[PDB]
């Protein structure tokens, strides 16, 4: 049959339950040129984002999405079958399902009981990994990696692996961008998005920061035409100074809004922790999660189940909202 | 160096040049949803298509251009190092540039002097084969692949590998397309696009037709949110009952023009020969054709060389554009 053709691995393979912005904002096409193919890295999107991120053009690469971005550096650094990846759970899980599709091992060191690395585990298990991803800040945890430990991490790879640092929520805490050290690690490189602070999920964008060096190999396995001409059009309207300038203000409401969740959350009786964060959702544990979770799916307040992820049982992850939508669910629990 | 830590094989990677409609055709947004994470396949866009082609819904799969199509398929059936991809050219380059980038072997089996196939040749070099690729109208030659031979390669390969026939130029021959065959061959997929006769290249949207096993199988492999909302709503648009005979008259309009073309070149005496076409380019021999191409070339009027494709030394690939753009290319040669 057909299946049995197809490779092994591949054989085997309110809603605040996305971190999506909660208010659509509105953008309208200004070039009408659809019947011709775009540019391969848009050049208005790659010189507006490097003077947003304060990089050289020469430094940055677009694709679809951050997600395409994890995909291409394992397609450019690791062998299938002879090469691995790295990643230290509970964390994002794009990384892992990228090398299995692909078919590269996947090497976990968990991290410590605080949700920081274990930097001895680590440099047990590099022999034979590529690539090693850390979300600063993680996603579900909320928190960043301390810089002194990304120091470590760096050293300990320099000229073995590539550390990819995955900041799609580094507009929350800006401050806290290696988009600064790349003068110093030839090996770093960083992920960006427009799907979450800058309210553009719909619109697949995505961001590498790299040493020109990397960025050169990466051109050379991403497709011919990686991004259509509407998301460049769009793209380029929001990385404008007056679209930075309403990206902050999003932010800005945002972290407002985020800290109101966990004052009442933590007042809550069925609420058993409240994890401080650094971005646009909350991980809270709670007394009987599953219940918790069916009774406010059954309200029609969707958030996401976190019970399974490594040490996270009875964790439900809630995606920061509108004031309304975060009233909501207080008055549910 | 990084470069050191690249896979050897990465290490080692008037315009009438690219078969784009000549003409820009409006369209503009009215999903206002940017916010939000896109489906996964856009439910309006592949209903639509589905229709349009005659095809079930669950036989349909959109993705980033046909491009895409082409690269999930060696992703689910090719084992990196293990099995084949199988070509015969001159054809369209990408099927061997997604093999070398992913790390599979080609296998390419050069067409008879007539551009048709060598069947025997095929079956010479089928054992270990996963995917043989089939442009039908060719592309850079323009003429269709004969039924028949085509039935002879369907039954060589059944149960050893998946035939996608590349229908990206079906438009101008809708006649010839072999969407109907699925239910008789199970390893059957076909490469559909908006790119060409459609007008839309720049929206980079493409769709695999395959009976619901292949597709499922492709599921598994392709990016979570392949497709940006923009370009969805575009296609729906596009793919409208109004827009599918908007697309016809383009087709048609396009057709008496490359009759006219073809008709011209002909009486021109540095046109050695000018092949028949089912498409919207014209492949034709030129006496000192490297010299011909630099001089329009330096003239502003922009074709494709071809001199170094297999078999085809001496030609020049035109595509159909306006009167004014053919009028420019006659006068000029
Ligand atoms: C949302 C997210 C991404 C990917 O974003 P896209 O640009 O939508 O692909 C990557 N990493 C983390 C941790 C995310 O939460
Ligand atoms: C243009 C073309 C494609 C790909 O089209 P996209 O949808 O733009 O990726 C595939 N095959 C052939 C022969 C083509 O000419």
């Amino acid at each position: 049959t057909i299946t049995d053709l197809a490779r092994e691995n591949v054989r085997n393979l309110v809603w605040l339950n996305a971190n999506e912005y909660p208010t659509a904002v509105e953008f309208q096409l200004t070039q009408q040129t659809l019947n011709r193919y775009p540019e391969c890295q848009p050049k208005a999107v790659i010189e507006n984002y490097a003077q947003y991120a304060g990089v050289k053009p020469e430094q940055v690469l677009v694709s679809r999405g951050a997600d395409e971005g994890i995909e291409l550096l394992i397609r450019a650094f690791c062998e299938p079958g002879k090469d691995a990846i790295l990643y230290c759970p509970p964390t994002y899980g794009m990384y892992s399902v990228s090398a299995e599709t692909i078919g590269v091992e996947c090497r976990t060191v968990p991290t410590l009981d605080n949700w920081q690395l274990d930097l001895q585990g680590i440099s047990d298990k590099l022999d034979g990994v590529k690539v090693v991803y850390v979300c600063s800040p993680n996603n579900p945890t909320g928190q960043l990696i301390n810089p002194q430990d990304f120091r470590t991490l760096l050293e300990l790879t320099r000229g073995k692996a590539i550390v990819v640092a995955d900041e799609a929520y580094i507009e929350f805490c800006p401050q806290a961008s290696l988009a600064g050290w790349l003068a110093e690690y030839p090996h770093l490189a960083i992920l960006r998005t427009l799907s979450k602070a800058f309210a553009l999920a719909g619109l697949r964008c995505g961001f590498t920061l790299a040493n020109e060096e990397v960025i050169n190999l990466l051109m050379k396995v991403i497709a011919p035409y990686p991004l259509s001409t509407p998301v460049a059009d769009i793209a380029a309207q929001a990385l404008s100074p007056q679209g930075i300038v309403a990206m902050r203000e999003r932010v800005a409401q945002i972290i407002a809004e985020r800290e109101y969740l966990i004052a009442a959350l933590k007042e809550i009786p069925c609420v058993e922790q409240v994890f401080d964060s650094e971005t646009n959702y909350i991980l809270a544990r709670f007394k009987a999660s599953s219940a918790v979770f069916k009774s406010l799916w059954d309200q029609g307040i969707i958030l996401r189940d976190q019970n399974k992820q490594p040490s996270l049982s009875g964790c439900l992850r809630i995606t920061v909202g509108t004031r309304e939508e975060s009233q909501r669910v207080i008055d549910a629990l």
